[PDB]
């Protein structure tokens, strides 16, 4: 007999159904930068791992293997067939195409539209309760298509939005106010990007509404130009690739905060992208970020953030815009 | 209509099933123990009590409860009814019956079976599939009666067994070193109690033998007397039951590990108490504590330790005096 | 030739002093459920428990000490001498006198401060560069009483106040809204106790304010009765008395909170008792619960809610009661 | 008067001098594999990264900061200028010179001489009581490189050796047990890379000691090939370069686990590159690794592991090479 049937007695053998399994697709900095957060948080008994080159993928699931002993997440597995996805609660998806020189958007969003034409059937194939939690840019338009092409309802399809755009807002708030970004909100809503909203209204400290005690806030006048923080997310992205060439922990780290409240069924309220249609007067079929109760399945509600008329109009354009490109697509 | 309609909209209705949940049985300063740990380490989306002391199980419930912004388990629930423990993946059992001045061992057990024969078919009704953990006293004898009464197979019911106590073993052996004990490493195996087996063999630290360094080891001739180590073990919660009346804060510890391997499927190896028949001589329903791994179906292995021969034959005798006592029981 | 140095070999022998120590005095249910947090929470590399009960203090920290092997705390002491408690960077002090029955305020509260002229120079000369957190009743009276036995600077000397109080309320917050309580934001300030304020202004969910949403919300026109949910949080330990016999958990969940801010300098905001001359008219050397900024220093900063008229009378009463009293006391 | 000033009242302004501050030096993917999984165990409440690329390394933190509101870690600086790193209680270099074709071992460590000539001695300048941890390849060599050039007692000179070789051997244990790799105990020891030793003798289960069991394990007649698995060892780090281009997370994640050890003072063993003259018959000044004590001095104690008369003499003929190209280093 072999030494592992002489140390170990079997009582039984056939096993399995992961009860927590998380996909991300594409393995990318972000992808991984996910991946690591991920299982340094606990939220998973199994991670998979699946992108197009192959050698890349099973060497990054190699490294993360090396480190088990380290790590409570017992089954990490690879591999460019989806079906190493099969019963993923959650699936992250970050895959996609970079922008070419002078690409309209248009087009852009067309060629990552072919991408998820074969992505997005593969994972509801194999994973057709799960979540999904779309990160490719432009995230809003590419939800919507995530949306389209899976047939799912409209909870369980979610977009990281203005999420990290939000946290951005919060640790440089704290900077100005020397307070941890934990003690700071503020939210920064709608389309991902340029064009996005900050609040200037719930942007307070212990309760305190910071609009009331300085109602120059966020405007012209203001001395302290507090719109430069808002300036300062959108150019937040921009700054760090200049630098180091891409971002990466810190989308990492709120796609794992995000991945942590759906997982647990915390009811947590985070900025991500929802489909909107019915609300703020958009009519269209379209997908912007505003402030969702994430759970066990998805978006099950909506806070109704009361805006102004110049934020109100900020959105309905932002929404035609969207519109505008979607209803150019075709699947 | 209401503040919460104004401030909300509703995507989804509340169709839950929790996907994580524990029920703790018993809400005295073990079963409190075991709740303040299994809510620390964030192994549960819902933890349940459940005990028959009204009074009692409301407040600790709603203190519980309090402290919700400092946890990551959104829904704790009680009740004395068992439909509060509705779809458990882990159940543990603290409950039982306290020996009275001049009982017999039999009659005590027997008291304790008519307790579980209220409490196991409660559990099994709401959760036909779930992990049964017993820490009831006297555990070995304890688990051999949930097991008989909820008619679970050998893998889903698994008594504390000798896990604390080898905890315990390397506490001490890690003092008398000046190692930390996760570095430190020695085993007691068998009978829960005065008649439990150190395996002097596997005591070391980095897999350097202690017996073989100092072959008088665990001996009476052994000048440095580490026999008593093992004594302190046996008679720790005795002298801990002196000084403060009770033990809670270390079972607590080592049930919560426990539950940190079966929730999360790791399959580490713990000292708990399974049934063994067939292993070193034994032909009775007994169940005496060996290393088993521990995962999402219970114990599905189990080490064979070698013992010597006196190491054997403690074991025979536990398993005699065991079965001595559950042939007269009556269910 | 002993073992240990036959498997050990030793580079030097000197050279400790805790780096992150923290006491706790008192090791009833309060202490206790601190402790456990606390070591739960991994925020100490030494803890040390002190309290005039030998016995069961011996007994909490052996208990404490067997569950070493799942913990990262390498040290625990206690000993009914301060000298345990040497260089600790925190000292939470839970100990105190209960009222009986015919006594008055006063004369409960000169009790108090005679328990607190042995503890306060005690812990100052072993630790004098601690901050110290006062958790005993009435908790703004004796964290004056902390403030002027120590001579400490009243940034190193903080009361945990409303911080339970808070906790409470945005739990309650979170049931009636169907949201985590993390997400629900509420400030209860003041006297902790029946005479709290619940700044209705500050009450919010993604920083849309419930007051501005539902202009009744707190007053008595109120059809949804907001009121009593802040009552209901005033009356929360007692309900938990009446059926438990204490309160424990929560409050020691709350207090590793602030420990969490002050080990590890976050700079959190948390709404604990300071002394608050100077502001709303307050004249006298009296503690009260702002929303302050917590590190390593103790309470560095302070927020300035902004409080209606009514809001600014009820701590003018208060803070007129609380002195109304220490002129009274006998140091 | 500012909005922060209208916000905020100030108590104390100076407050410095951290108290637990990791420095990491080198920002490639080793280095900041370390950081990522450092930030993510709450280690430090101070990070600082020092490199010579300045705008990876602005790039770099300025990311790591984006993530604040999900981290622990209040601090997070950078600098080309070693001043930043004043003050750490721990710093882990991880830069060196990449390999060139056709160039020898002595060669390549002379050019990682000439820039430890730099880095060490202005790490002393500004963090003179710090640990030093070093990663940078040759390990065992560049490890001996900083103790000369530090001055620094041999506690508190650590590389970081075999520490994730052993890790990996677990992992492959694990893998072929049935068993995660916390409950499999290994042992790689000695120089770093093809000439390492794995312990037969001390792998077990539970306290089984595998070579009692199988006693051919190891050798050449093994039939079950035991000896692949060191040889996998010995090479994964080689597959995964050829997959993805270098090595990171799992190197990240066991330096954070030494980190853990010193920064709480755990006294855990650990497999480290640590000063051997002295031991195993060596009589020239080389590192070899060993299972060290680690706590907040360093190396306080490490273990004498019973060698076979071939394995001793494996470390010798290691020690042998080490000496020989050490000893024509130019400083
Ligand atoms: C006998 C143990 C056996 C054991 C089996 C199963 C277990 C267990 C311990 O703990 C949890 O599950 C030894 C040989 C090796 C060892 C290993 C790892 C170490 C160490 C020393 O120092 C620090 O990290």
């Amino acid at each position: 007999a072999t030494l592992k049937d002489q140390l170990i007695y079997n009582l039984l053998k056939e096993e399995q159904t992961p009860q927590n399994k998380i996909t991300v697709v594409g393995v990318g900095a972000v992808g991984m930068a996910c991946a690591i957060s991920i299982l340094m948080k606990d939220l998973a008994d199994e991670l998979a791992l699946v992108d197009v080159i192959e050698d890349k993928l099973k060497g990054e699931m190699m490294d993360l293997q090396h480190g088990s002993l380290f790590l409570r997440t017992p089954k990490i597995v690879s591999g460019k067939d989806y079906n190493v996805t099969a019963n993923s609660k959650l699936v992250i998806i970050t895959a996609g195409a970079r922008q070419q020189e002078g690409e309209s958007r248009l087009n852009l969003v067309q060629r990552n539209v072919n991408i998820f034409k074969f992505i997005i059937p593969n994972v509801v194939k194999y994973s057709p309760n799960c979540k999904l939690l779309i990160v490719s840019n432009p995230v809003d338009i590419l939800t919507y298509v995530a949306w389209k092409i899976s047939g799912f309802p409209k909870n369980r399809v979610i977009g990281s939005g203005c999420n990290l755009d939000s946290a951005r807002f919060r640790y440089l708030m704290g900077e100005r106010l020397g307070v941890h970004p934990l003690s700071c909100h503020g939210w920064v809503l709608g389309e991902h990007g340029d064009s996005s909203v900050p609040v200037w209204s719930g942007m307070n400290v212990a309760g305190v509404s910071l609009k009331t005690l300085h109602p120059d806030l966020g405007t012209d006048k203001d001395k302290e130009q507090w719109k430069e923080v808002h300036k300062q997310v959108v150019e937040s992205a921009y700054e760090v690739i200049k630098l180091k060439g891409y971002t990466s922990w810190a989308i990492g780290l709120s796609v794992a905060d995000l991945a942590e409240s759906i997982m647990k069924n915390l009811r947590r309220v985070h900025p991500v992208s929802t489909m909107i249609k019915g609300l703020y007067g958009i009519k269209d079929d379209v997908f912007l970020s505003v402030p969702c109760i994430l759970g066990q399945n998805g978006i099950s509600d909506l806070v109704k953030v009361t805006l102004t008329s110049e934020e109100e109009a900020r959105l309905k354009k932002s929404a035609d815009t969207l519109w505008g490109i979607q209803k150019e697509l075709q699947f």
